[PDB]
């Protein structure tokens, strides 16, 4: 007598409603099990993985991660996969919580074009990765095949105010972090587990500034947390806050009052938070450089009044967050645009400099350019910049220490370099600081970096 | 009052009954306390991690993990460790279970050709790693020291239908996957952690095909695993079926219901699974590459009666589990062996090309090389390979995208590059489609692909 | 109605006591919230990475761990951040444990000489990390900006006999490990996740030798152990023992009866040790590479009386913890000191060589160089060596097969390289070996061993 042994599929068969991220369908709210029909379609599509960088993304319902599916333990589901006819590669599926070969693999390999079904039980309550599980499996699991299947228990879950879906994935690109243009997907840094961005939801500021998650002070949140992987297992924390309850897929255990909880690959968790005092949240993979430089950060923003009592402080700003405090960087998406045609205005490099100066820039010189007089020098009308723009280059790409004068002030410190960011992005950055506080006016020019980087 | 309090030995001694893996001893058995004589043997041994590649293991027992020791929580354990006179390095031992400095480490050193002893009290129940402990000791657990060793509790624990060992290794060679001869260990990559094999029990395919794990529809399994690393962390996933309990060294803690859990470097755990529905259910580091590019996979394959009603769909086949599908992939050591000797024939590429066409291929072209007519060009007679067979060594090597005609059909899709395929690969495949499905036959030469991949 | 709802704070204001690692301060003991007062001071400072290896540290209250907390929850904490006017950048807080968005980050950003202030609530229990939240951040933790901050339960913590403080950091040089001299921090191996150091408190043998950290037999012995990454994630096991206890941070679930657990990058947990046995006990990262080539092993030694009925093994010796067994290595500090001066003595050499002989020679050809006769040679009056000391240079380098004679026996074996070496630790161990045992004399220099390496 197997576990979920409800009985025999009863009522007339339900058509599962299927979400796109970060939202999750209703709860199934009932009483009884159901021949559930799922019918999921691959699509496979290039979207923006970040400002001015593409990528062809594969994909289960046109997003990344995939469309979450909602079931009660107990019921049968039919489940039905197609193959999208602009697909290039078969496709097909593994559900994590399948009981049998593949978690439905060879019943499901779908050419592009076609359809295939297979049903199964869904015996094991529990949030549960599915992925795709055709050869060569780990390339199209880093290119976003994979997504949340949620079986309820029988009785459901406890309400809440809000449930959303978030899921980590590591992508592959030949090209750097931040590298404008279309990438291809980089198979050597795959097989080394090295990815170049690590994200939440598919894109770099999926879920920050104007796309950030939602509630009120004394609301409940659940998160639907995946790690798509391929490789990487997440340190996943909230920053500023801590998480009521974590449970790992159906596990019989529950974790109470933590932080920090590690998600295996592959793996899934259902983690609570109580909203306290207003703010922004910030989820993130606690491994540091992937959440600061490689995209690894995702936003819940908590609206309600203050309580000094419980915290005094300020909400998160950039020298935290840096560029991603702002609501969006959408200016550098229309400067690399702007390149691409050969359209590239300064004004368009300012913009695109402006969004990417926030904490990049501002933490030491500040967002108005001041500086900390004879601790760090100004940018605003800065007459060491004047004598010799050029010089802002090895500036920003090998750092600057030793003594200098700034508008009449003795300096002695140390600029560190900042080699990692592109040719665009310090050319814009600078454009940007020569066009702001009554400085000179100009612009430099990406190809102009090229050409210092190079020496 | 120490733990394990349960008197000084009792009888006569006992000597260890120690197995191979992936074959357990039998329960203890028993009521009282033991003094119990374990006689462990190191070796040094040439074995063959993956087809015609050799690697210089250096074993506990002749094995990679090493033998299986069963004892009881309370015995007092009388450790034997004699070196093999054919060994080149002095070798010593450290259990995790056992209280003292470590672990047996200094009285267990042991020179070529002696025999050294300590004795221990099993105070902590569980199941537990014991590895080489001789500087550099990083060197000597990754070519292979490591192993487990189970403290039953007093009672026994519970009986079940089958147990077998599973312990994963990552492995450093100098050469890449798959590259063939005699591989050196390599301390660059071991150091950095980037493994070129993550393996089950030593070797590629240890637990594949006709080397799976057995049991059937109803019964029980228990699987003691073992993460040796050196450095690894292994995402330990059951493909298609759920844990129903996971029970890390002695904790008082146990998990129930889990598909995917985070196994330490150096760590144990005792996993159960209920057999439910027949088939091919792979244990796997669900860090994907691993399993799907560095030998990360094994098979516990149920035999018994389908539950359409479970389960409609089929078996696990190589769309998902690629080249290792198939029972065996012995034809690829005798191509390699014929290589070596110079008495490669035309047939012998052909039956190694055969076994890595499976997945690798067949997932676009069709196990008949028919492929999908508009979708996947034909392999099977095909004109656009006869026309210029040379250039599918480029096709395989650095893909093939754009508009092309093959047999009367338009094409306008992309196969990717697979560059990660050896010489001698790329030459056997491609000599088993030239001579299959009336295509003109021919051969391409290992030494053909070096060459226009050295382009 | 929040957690921690203990009252308005009572009495007066405590002024927090801060301890450096590895001591805590007192256990609070009260029952009564109150408003606690910290102060605490960000230094910048060179300080020894590993002998003769400096690197400029960020620190709290200038050590790496930073200065431990100790709260009550409930209480009201009024959080001071000085940042000391030798500072070049800029610093802040975000405390795990804090309610409120960043955990302090905002409002705590303080620059060179300045001061901030915010409060709040610990309305949460548990052992928390805490860590600089400056961009760019993972530069600022990889430069050793974390700490723990413990907030106790209303009741207190069980009593011990003894608590300690340990934390681990992955640390980025530009220099290889044991490379000597001021190392830069190393961007790209950060971003990489491939660090040159794997510590305990911040530095290679912090807790090793004669800085061990010690209790006596039957004592209990509680470790706050924190993970302030910035990246890795923490195989954390202690060797020969086994803990009665590990909790997660303000986790509701305690495991009991571990030896090996995964401790996240940011994590943090307390663990109960009782002494059984005299010796020593390792706590490590079992990622082994990490423990054994590149600093990652702390040591707690338990003096008290044998109990052979329980261990009838030897204390841990070099074979297993290699030139950390020793008190300290502090001739390898004086040595390159020596070289940086042009002072370079042959005995100072000598004794830097002795220091580095233990494990990574004494292994294989004895502490007394004596060998194993015809199974490995000796280095005592060594005739080999004596008929070409310079080819002893491409023996360490590149390690020695085939067959050989010294002194008059016949050997057929292998020696490995030991290419990691650095040229100044090959020079001064066979400066040491030319020197002791009746040996030639004369020496090896740095510059000698680069030209041989270069080859
Ligand atoms: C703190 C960590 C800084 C960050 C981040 C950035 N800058 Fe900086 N900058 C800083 C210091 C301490 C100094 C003086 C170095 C010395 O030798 O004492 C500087 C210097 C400059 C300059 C030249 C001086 C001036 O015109 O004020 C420029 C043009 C400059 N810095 C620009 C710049 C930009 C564009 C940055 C973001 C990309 C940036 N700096 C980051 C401290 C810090
Ligand atoms: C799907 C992902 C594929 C896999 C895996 C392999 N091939 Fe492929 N192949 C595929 C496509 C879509 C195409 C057409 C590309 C285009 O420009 O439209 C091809 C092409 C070939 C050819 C040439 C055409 C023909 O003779 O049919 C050859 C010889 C070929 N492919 C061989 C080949 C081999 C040996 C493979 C395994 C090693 C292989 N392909 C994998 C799709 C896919
Ligand atoms: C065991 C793993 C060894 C370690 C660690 C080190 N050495 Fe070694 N050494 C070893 C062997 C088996 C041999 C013989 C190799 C053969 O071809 O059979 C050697 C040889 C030497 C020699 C030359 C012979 C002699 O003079 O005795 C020298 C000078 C030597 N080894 C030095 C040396 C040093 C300085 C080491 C630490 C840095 C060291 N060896 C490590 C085995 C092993
Ligand atoms: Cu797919
Ligand atoms: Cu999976
Ligand atoms: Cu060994
Ligand atoms: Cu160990
Ligand atoms: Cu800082
Ligand atoms: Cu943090």
């Amino acid at each position: 007598k197997l576990p979920g042994d409800f009985g025999p599929p009863r009522g007339e068969p339900i058509h599962a409603v299927l979400t796109s991220p970060p939202l999750v369908p209703p709860p199934v709210n009932r009483t009884y099990p159901a021949k559930v029909i799922v019918e999921l379609e691959v699509v496979e599509k290039e979207m923006q993985i970040s400002e001015g960088v593409s990528y062809t993304f594969w994909t289960f319902g046109g997003t990344v991660p995939g469309s979450f599916i909602r079931v009660r333990q107990g019921d049968t589901v039919e489940f039905h996969l197609k193959n999208h006819p602009s697909s290039k590669m078969p496709h097909n599926i593994d559900l994590h919580g399948v009981t049998g070969p593949g978690g439905g693999a060879a019943s499901s390999f779908t050419a592009p074009g076609h359809e295939s079904q297979f049903t199964f039980k869904a015996l094991n309550e529990g949030i549960y990765v599915y992925h795709c599980a055709t050869a060569p499996v780990g390339m199209h699991i880093a290119n976003g095949m994979y997504g949340l299947i949620l079986v309820e228990p029988p009785e459901g879950l406890p309400k809440v105010d809000h449930e959303y879906y978030v899921m980590q994935g590591d992508f592959y690109t030949a090209g750097k972090y931040r590298e404008k243009g279309l990438q291809p997907f980089d198979m050597e840094k795959a097989i080394d587990e090295r990815p170049s961005y690590v994200l939440f939801n598919g894109a770099e500021g999926a879920l920050t500034g104007d796309k950030a998650l939602h509630a009120k002070v004394g609301e409940t949140v659940r998160i639907f947390v995946g790690n798509g992987g391929p490789n990487l297992v997440s340190s996943f924390h909230v920053i500023g806050a801590i998480f009521d309850q974590v449970r790992y897929e159906g596990g019989t255990n529950v974790q109470k009052n933590v932080q920090t909880t590690l998600i295996p690959a592959g793996g899934a968790a259902v983690v609570k938070f109580t909203a306290r005092v207003p703010g922004s949240y910030v989820l993130v993979d606690h491994s540091i450089f992937r959440a600061f430089n490689k995209g690894a950060m995702a936003i819940l923003k908590i609206d309600g009044a203050e309580n000094k009592l419980v915290y005094s402080g300020k909400e998160l700003d950039s020298v935290y967050l840096g560029d991603r405090a702002a609501p969006n960087m959408s200016a550098v998406t229309k400067a690399t645009q702007a390149s691409v045609s050969g359209t590239l205005t300064v004004q368009d490099q300012v913009q695109a400099g402006r969004a990417l100066f926030a904490g990049t820039c501002s933490v030491c010189h500040q967002g108005n350019g001041a500086g900390l007089p004879g601790v760090f020098p100004p940018l605003a009308k800065s007459d060491f910049l004047a004598a010799d723009p050029k010089r802002a280059m090895n500036i920003v790409l090998h750092g600057l220490n030793g003594k200098i004068k700034v508008n009449g002030q003795e300096y002695d410190s140390v600029m560190p370099p900042m080699t990692q960011l592109n040719d665009d992005e310090v050319a814009n950055i600078l454009t940007y600081v020569l066009n702001s506080w009554d400085n000179p006016g100009g612009r430099v020019s990406a190809e102009d970096v090229k050409k210092v980087r190079a020496q």
